[PDB]
């Protein structure tokens, strides 16, 4: 399962700044010439997932290079829903970046998540514990910084307008409405006013 796309993404991940730039230009030319955007490495990691790992771990230059390449992969037809072997999906992984990333990483991930949803990512596809994107993003409202709270608010609205199940519960029974009311009880005045707006948005959906 070795291809030019995967070898070159490896150079974006590990090469010098000059090597990264040349690898990005070679990747675009391969994609433009029809290289398969879906052919995965020996671990079931897709080009999309591998470049999202670069957004999660890379320098500010690497995050920009990977954001550019991720947009081109999605325009090339990369499957926005394909998971790796451990069950990680691009939507879930990008939500992890919102939860743990720097302010620069959060912005990249917010831009990518919108592109992912426009490409057909499943807004209902959950992780192992059964947490939906909806639940995971409400957890960021609860525990994030003010800037994470704001991005999560934006993503939640875009996720409901993309058809997310307002009532879908996780494996333990937890619901978005349950979590939002806990934020209403325990959160800051800013969080309480956000959780109230989100409860009305949940019902309306």
């Amino acid at each position: 399962m070795e291809t030019p796309l995967l070898e070159l993404i490896a150079i974006v991940r590990q090469g010098s700044e000059e090597q990264q730039k040349s690898a990005l230009e070679q990747l675009k030319r391969l994609l433009e010439a029809g290289a398969d955007p879906n052919a995965a490495d020996n671990a079931g990691k897709t080009p999309l997932l591998l470049l999202i790992e670069i957004v999660r771990q890379g320098s500010e230059e690497q995050q920009k290079a990977a954001l550019e390449l991720l947009k081109l992969l999605l325009e090339a037809g990369a499957d926005p829903n394909a998971a790796d072997n451990a069950g990680k999906t691009p939507l879930l992984l990008l939500i992890e970046i919102v939860r743990q990333g720097s302010e620069e990483q959060q912005k990249a991930a917010l831009e990518l998540l919108k592109l992912l949803l426009e490409a057909g990512a499943d807004p209902n596809a959950a992780d192992n514990a059964g947490k939906t994107p909806l639940l995971l993003l409400i957890e960021i409202v609860r525990q994030g910084s003010e800037e994470q709270q704001k991005a999560a608010l934006e993503l939640l609205k875009l996720l409901l307008e993309a058809g997310a199940d307002p009532n879908a519960a996780d494996n333990a029974g937890q619901t978005p409405q349950q979590l939002l009311k806990a934020i209403e009880r325990q959160g800051s005045e800013e969080q309480q006013k956000a959780a109230k707006e989100l409860l009305k948005l949940l019902e309306e959906a």
